[PDB]
């Protein structure tokens, strides 16, 4: 069968209102990162040079959420902002490790010294590690995450991006503790222009979850991510997180610099978005408001009672 | 079975012409608001601070349908306007209650004085009161019908908006009169976009039809029109009655303010629509000419004999 | 079943090449408007004040169609523009009566003088007639087809628009001669935007095709023809002809009056295409051309030897 | 049954990922044009005459792949275009006949010195033929097959324009030695516009490679490559080849002639591309990541182990 099935995108796609007994203000927005760490808002800041360094990942971890330090950069580099944020000096819901330091991540591809720039991340005390592949469903990046779990067996692995079922049971067969699910979701995007290669996010998570289901390895949706709804959507359809870029890259924050062009500012170019924190109150509303339309009080309930209409468009 | 199923909007349907014996002039317009109130046209104006006031409430009253004032303002303010328009001074189908004095309904939410602002709104002798929520199928909402039931056991009651058959028996068992149908009907829509909650309307209208069948409860098929189509669709589907906003708020009667930019006319910025009365006109036309292709002569005709072909767009 | 099915537009459906004989310069256009008149060139200029009068219809005629006078004139004006095309004074194709005289139809209406203005028509000696309505699928309508055929037994009927099996069914019963199909077949179109009513050209056509099939009663697919693929597919579908209106509004002949408007021409204001015969031309041959690739000689085998796949757009 | 089925165009699907073993870099490009005719690369350019001579032929040649020489020209030129290509003076895939001289193919179509212009054609040495033609299969090119083979019995063919496994079967039946799939694959197509004719080139491609799958006959999927991602879904389907011509139109070595618009390059006018070697990078190394993504080190892994999912677009 050449044509397996119909694959679903946000759009194509919107959640069922349920009985509801909570408001989207008693309602608790703490999810899982791995099954050893926790987080108190379901956001991570994608590991793309143009939105986390030190100053990203500092400021969403103090909203709840992580941050996941790029590897464009030297592993000297790399080290030294793990360190600023694990170094760092009223936000309620902070996440912090056991010994109440900024939580941080950094993200790592293959190269011919990956395994050294780990070590020297290990050392800078690093929460999680993402092993960063465009296709993590390849005998390299299996054989990749064995070896960084045996010459580093406590350290947390978000492991490659994947969109299929099979890719979960390997990847998770060789000790990933979180799978991060994303590969050429929409049309515009570079791997389906490039390669024609790609499955809509919402199959893509539904056919992971459908997988990992009934076991202790989270989702992470990563990509994509437009409006709020789309969060509600992903979490809906099985994440436990979502990672987002974009929509975080115009923000103070993120590695750019800030430019005012005649009268109005950005960053350099995309238009201005102010303090992360803000960006981040509008989509834990939009979370929240979505999980009051379908009694949900915990990121578990949104992910098992939970249905979606197919929708025609128009 | 995550993916219930595909919903339909209004532009994803057209109806089937059927064998026709009426001209769209000898057609009645006639419809039910509850079992109690009917109305001589099928519209009722949206309870939006941007277009049902006492001057919009008395302009469609006279023509056959009803206004609902809106809750953003203070409790006297909302009483006063009842009274505007139940102390009003041809209009052959204007709509009144059995004392001769035109009808009109108030729109009222959860609040901390919502039993305050009921108590007033009945002394200026409310005919309908619209219990107004973004999700009526909620514990908070059912115990409010409950309470204005038992407080005020004559006051008709239309209850919060709802897209599904489980929120209409819910809501119907608790004493609501009318039910009023439409949650995130369009993709712009701000619960779709926010929470990426929702369902297209003709679904959403079809499936608490298909609930409220063969009992004597209403329904308001509230948002979404922007044609006289839209209004003929909504009906075919089950409704007894459409809720417009936006198509009202140019006209002269609503809230806003006249203004004329450069030689142009606006409402403040939305164009100048003219007395309802000429909207409404055109409104009618196109479901008496609707009607005259189905073969119905009555509303009730309109929602039992009649068919849709789904559009494949193009 | 609320929503009977899906129905399909032009655009929603594309022609399946077959293994060709013919080449498309040996291909017959002939075909039948009635049993009793038949046509070289399968089109009809539509009945609409903006394309068909005297000049349109003699043009046609000459190329080997026919054009029906609009009835949006007085009943002496319309005879004597039926009596310009019957007395007229090198064209192969022409289409003349058995007297050698130009074929010509005209369009009519129910009105207090319908009958009046028949009587005159048939005077003028009009070809054939065309009961013009919007929807054809009624008691009055089926009851003027009654009288004329009393009054008139040996003119040609078409009888008004219809879009289902149910309304050939009984337009033939009394006597029409040919049925015109054509119902809010675009979303753009009025019906279906002020009535919400309609059905796709494709399935409307297939519909009543599979209703008059084995009969000796043509179908004439009228509207929504942008390019001349559309006549090819509505031919495939089951049309004998096809009534163009909008495509012929900007020619020489249509009523309009010529005007240039800086350096460029109009007709009024649509862009000026020139003779009629040019725009026939460019149709005729894409036919020709679309009946080469499906191996079609005749207009017969075009609706017999025809398959179409769906159109996922894209 | 009239309509069919529902047929897929390149943007109604994408490719699911698989597991992969293989580097972008350590996939191999080789396929077959004939069974006696290998390439290096995929890729043919077309025989237009915007894209399609002896600069262009050699170009592609020398990158690995093989021009077909545009018939618009006469025999006499077409001959000496081929002897150009033959008689030329690093590139490590360059596509050579056993005797070192550059492959090269010429299009020829039904005239009144078919025979008398392939006789030419062959005295030039010409490695492959195309037998140009909008409609395949027809009785007329069935016929000419027949007449080409018997008068020069070791000239390969590549045969008319089908989408159909009836059409392969008729072709392949008279001694094609590859089949060019691709007939009003787009809306925006003159075929699909003028003839309404017309079947999307996923559909087309898997339709008759199902057909062919078991035999020696190849396939080359021809029109509507937009994106390298076009190629790797092409070949996905079922094609061992895909020929190009829009996006080599552009290039330095089309027929066009270089024309420099107000600082800006064109080709006269479509904006300049450079190299024909520089959009062949890109267009092979999309189709290394693309097969990088499906596991597959050759082009025949590539058409065999792959699977699509249907986009519901949006």
């Amino acid at each position: 069968n050449k044509i397996t099935k119909e694959a679903l995108t946000f759009d194509d796609v919107s959640l069922i209102p349920r009985k509801s007994s909570v408001l989207p203000s008693e309602v608790s927005l703490k999810t899982q990162l791995t099954k050893n760490i926790s987080l108190n808002i379901p956001f991570l800041s994608s590991a793309m040079d143009t939105v986390t360094e030190s100053q990203m990942a500092i400021a969403i971890a103090k909203e709840g959420g992580i941050g996941i330090i790029h590897k464009n950069m030297s592993i000297e580099a790399q080290r030294k902002e793990i360190e600023k944020v694990k170094t760092y000096k009223d936000f309620p819901n902070a996440c912090k490790d056991l010994n109440n330091k900024l939580r941080v991540g950094a993200a790592v591809s293959i190269d011919i010294d990956t395994i050294e720039r780990v070590e020297e991340l290990v050392k800078a005390h690093v929460d999680i590690l993402v092993i960063d592949s465009a296709h993590g469903h390849s005998t390299r990046i299996i054989e990749l995450i064995k070896k960084i779990k045996t010459k580093y067996p406590n350290l947390d692995l978000i492991a490659g991006n994947i969109v299929t079922k099979e890719a979960a049971l390997d990847l998770i067969s060789v000790g990933a503790d979180c799978l991060k699910v994303g590969i050429g979701p929409g049309s515009i995007c570079t791997t389906r222009i490039v390669a024609g290669v790609g499955v809509p996010q919402i199959t893509a998570i539904c056919d992971v979850y459908e997988a990992c289901n009934n076991t202790n390895i989270c989702i992470i949706a990563d990509g994509g991510i437009r409006f709020s709804g789309d969060v509600v959507k992903a979490i809906a359809a099985g994440a436990d997180s979502v990672m987002i870029g974009n929509l975080f890259a115009g923000t103070k924050e993120s590695p750019s610099e800030e430019i005012i062009y005649n009268g109005k500012k950005f960053k350099s170019m995309v238009p201005y978005s102010g303090k992360l924190k803000d960006i981040l109150t509008q989509l834990k509303g939009g979370l929240m408001s979505g999980m009051g339309y379908l009694g949900a009080a915990t990121i578990s309930d949104l992910k098992i009672n939970s249905k979606f209409v197919k929708i025609s468009h128009s």
